[PDB]
Formats: C-alpha cells, sequence, structure tokens
C-alpha cells in the first residue's frame, strides 16, 4: 500500500492517508547518482493543517503545497522542520511565500545557517534537553538526544498512535548508515531508547526514508547504527 | 537521449545504441532504500551478440534478453562480468539456461563463489596482473589493477572507441564514493591511470552507473576516489 521510490516520479508529491487526519507526504530526490524516497508528516488541527518536514526542496514543496490543495483542501498554517539538513528545510522558503508559519528548533536554527540552508523563522522552546517533550498543536514534538544530527527531533501523533522518527531512524530495508558527517554515533543508540521509552504505544512507525513499520525500526536502527561504528 | 535512472521503472530494460553494431544496456535496481541505474554493453560479433555484465538480478536479466531479441534480432552466445558483486554476475544462471556461455576472471569466480554470488562457467586467463590486455572477440579486457574491487575488469570497443569502465568508473553526477568495502582505495588512482595509458583513444566512456562521458570520467572518479580518502 505505501508508496515505494519506484512508484514516485521525482517532482511528485504522494500523500498516504494513515489514521482519520493523519497523512504522510512522500518525494523523491536524485542524490550522488540514485534516486531517494523522503517522508514527512501531515496533520489535522482543527480546519487548518500542520506540517511536519519539507519536501527535499523548492521544487517538491512546491508540488506538496498543490498536492495538499488538491487532495484535502484545508490550509497549512504551520510547518515544522525536524533537523537542519537540506532535505527537511529545503523548501522553508516557499512555504514561508505561502503564508507558512515555519518552526524549528533554536539548535535546528543556527546550524541551517552555518550551513547555508534556508532558516525557519520561528524558534520552539522546550526541547533543549535530551528526554524534552512539548505539545504543538495536534503533535507532540519529542527531542529524544543527539542522534542522526545534534538536532533532531521526532513527532508523535497521539491519536493515531504514530511516530515519525524523521532521519534518525532508519527503514527496515536499509542495511548501512546513511549520511554521518553530523552524527553522534556515540549517543545515537542512547538517543533512540529515549524514543522508545516514551512512546512505547507507537503502532505506526515512519523512518526519514522509506517504508513504515511498527517500533522494531527503533531497534534496527540501533544495530545499524552499532554496526556502523564498529566499521 | 541516454536513459537516466527517472526514466526506467525497476524490472524494465533499455537499450542505447553508441555505434554500428555496440548498444548500452540499462537498468535499475533498489539497493539499501535507494534506486540506482546500472549499464552494461552489447557488441555484435559477426552474427551473434557479446553480453557485458548481466542486468543486476533475475528478473531484469530476463528483461534484457527480451529486449535483446525484440530490439536487435541476434543471439547472445557469450556473456563477460566484470567483477563478482551482483550487479554485474545477478542473472548469470539465467543466461546460461539461456545457452549464453558466460565467462569471468578466475579472480572474479573466486570471490564470486566465497560471496555467494552467481559464479560465470569459463574462465579468462590472461588477466591475473596489473595491465594484462586480451582479445576477446570484438572487444579487448584489460585489467587495471585493484580499484572498486581487486577482480575488476574494463571493456574497449576498438571498432567504436568505446570504453566500458564497469563500476572502477563513477559518473560526473557521482561525487562521493560507492560501496568501497571491497576497494583497494590505495591503489584505485594508479589502476584509473593505467586505463588512461592504455585507452587514451577512447571517445565514450560508460561508467557502471549513470550516463557516459569521455575520459574526462576517469578524472572525475580519481577526484572522488581522492577526496574520500581524505574524508
Ligand atoms: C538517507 C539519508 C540522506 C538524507 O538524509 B539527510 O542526512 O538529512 C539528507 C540531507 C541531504 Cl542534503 C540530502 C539527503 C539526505 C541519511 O543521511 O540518512
Ligand atoms: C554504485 C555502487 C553500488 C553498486 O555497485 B556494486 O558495488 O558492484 C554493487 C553491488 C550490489 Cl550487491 C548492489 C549495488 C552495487 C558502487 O558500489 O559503486
Ligand atoms: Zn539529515
Ligand atoms: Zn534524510
Ligand atoms: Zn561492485
Ligand atoms: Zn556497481
Amino acid at each position: 500500500e505505501y508508496p515505494t521510490v519506484s512508484e514516485i516520479p521525482v517532482g511528485e508529491v504522494r500523500l498516504y492517508q494513515i489514521a482519520d487526519g493523519v497523512w504522510s507526504h512522500i518525494a523523491t530526490q536524485s542524490f550522488d547518482g540514485a534516486v531517494y524516497p523522503s517522508n514527512g508528516l501531515i496533520v489535522r488541527d482543527g480546519d487548518e493543517l500542520l506540517l511536519i518536514d519539507t519536501a527535499w526542496g523548492a521544487k517538491n514543496t512546491a508540488a506538496l503545497l498543490a498536492e495538499i490543495e488538491k487532495q484535502i483542501g484545508l490550509p497549512v498554517t504551520r510547518a515544522v522542520s525536524t533537523h537542519f539538513h537540506d532535505d527537511r528545510v529545503g523548501g522553508v522558503d516557499v512555504l514561508r511565500a505561502a503564508g507558512v508559519a515555519t518552526y524549528a528548533s533554536p539548535s535546528t536554527r543556527r546550524l541551517a545557517e552555518v550551513e547555508g540552508n534556508e532558516i525557519p523563522t520561528h524558534s520552539l522552546e522546550g526541547l533543549s534537553s535530551s528526554g524534552d517533550a512539548v505539545r504543538f498543536g495536534p503533535v507532540e514534538l519529542f527531542y529524544p538526544g543527539a542522534a542522526h544530527s545534534t538536532d533532531n527531533l521526532v513527532v508523535y501523533v497521539p491519536s493515531a498512535s504514530v511516530l515519525y522518527g524523521g532521519c534518525a531512524i532508519y527503514e527496515l530495508s536499509r542495511t548501512s548508515a546513511g549520511n554521518v558527517a553530523d552524527a553522534d554515533l556515540a549517543e545515537w543508540p542512547t538517543s533512540i531508547e529515549r524514543i522508545q521509552q516514551h512512546y512505547p504505544e507507537a503502532q505506526f512507525v515512519i523512518p526519514g526514508h522509506g517504508l513504515p513499520g511498527g517500533l522494531d525500526l527503533l531497534k534496527h536502527t540501533t544495530n545499524v547504527v552499532k554496526a556502523h561504528t564498529n566499521r
């Protein structure tokens, strides 16, 4: 059922309904001569929508907004970027130009600025220490500690028991680390433990890239990260 | 009009005519949650065809045989695999069942056996020392030294000035290294130099994955491999 990377031509965006008022968005991008999929989230908040993460670049994010208008027809009023890399903030300027209020932690905003990446406008408070959680509209934002990056956040949708791990969680078909230049390999498994402890009831776990599954995606990612550490 | 990874569904194979009696074949496959294109070669040999490399797996290789019959209509009678990895030998059993004489160096055959990969039946002698070259019908086979793998061969078609580099040569769009667990990073640039020195006349250079170019692909690959060495 879930759209796979093979089925999505680069430039177009698919929406996958997970529960009442909860969708993922799936886009693709060419990167180093291979095509990667990328996930984000859409969560209904009253008669508006909350967006988690861009669709990886300005072109895709413009298509995301148009696909939301076509299929859902409620306004995206706020968006959160879960860390500073280009697949999560690339497209923030498109969102801002369309009237979406964009948000990230102060750590993400600073790292995006240093990297020369697009910078969400608003700063999320209350997420500065490992284990911090804050409610943001219909989701909980959680900072589990440093992992894929030092600033990475995860997002939980309580009404649907949906956990979106971002790039800190790998899909099962991924057996080797992705980019780790900005990672804290030493803390990544502990941070994953924090997620497990905080969201043990999660039923649907979405990685940054690829197919969702259950909570075993967390242990899978730990296994891959530890294998890379010992490599 | 060279087909790119975005234009080929997994399971389908495209042929690209380079010259009289010379084609590349292009397929795609998912690996670690990304989709990659992959190239091989077809060279006319009288009223028969010589195949260089499978189409990365049994399903793609059967499609490759169907596409050759449809677009060319000459029988593939021999095939050469340019190293032991699955994108070069995956499908050899399909070839053999169809009556193709499959060949690889003894080095490639030993490594495929160790790895659990399909093993081409016949052995190419005369390719065990760096710099060795042997004529094989309408191509020359060349062992440049260890690079992407210890057994990697390159293939030159003198009638068309086509050099097929396999996985030892990267396309321009690839600015970071692929799999290097089996590589000899220390020797890889020296091996590429041997290719340059032996085939300075090459006009059309084909990497193992992605778009062909000129001999600048050799300098490009050296740049990438040295950058990887230093990180
Ligand atoms: C799958 C990936 C790659 C993906 O995830 B990421 O590291 O946040 C990023 C950044 C950019 Cl610029 C492009 C692609 C990506 C990974 O690093 O785990
Ligand atoms: C582009 C690649 C990947 C490709 O190249 B390869 O390393 O020969 C291989 C093996 C398997 Cl099993 C799957 C995919 C590939 C690289 O390593 O340079
Ligand atoms: Zn990232
Ligand atoms: Zn990512
Ligand atoms: Zn290989
Ligand atoms: Zn390859």
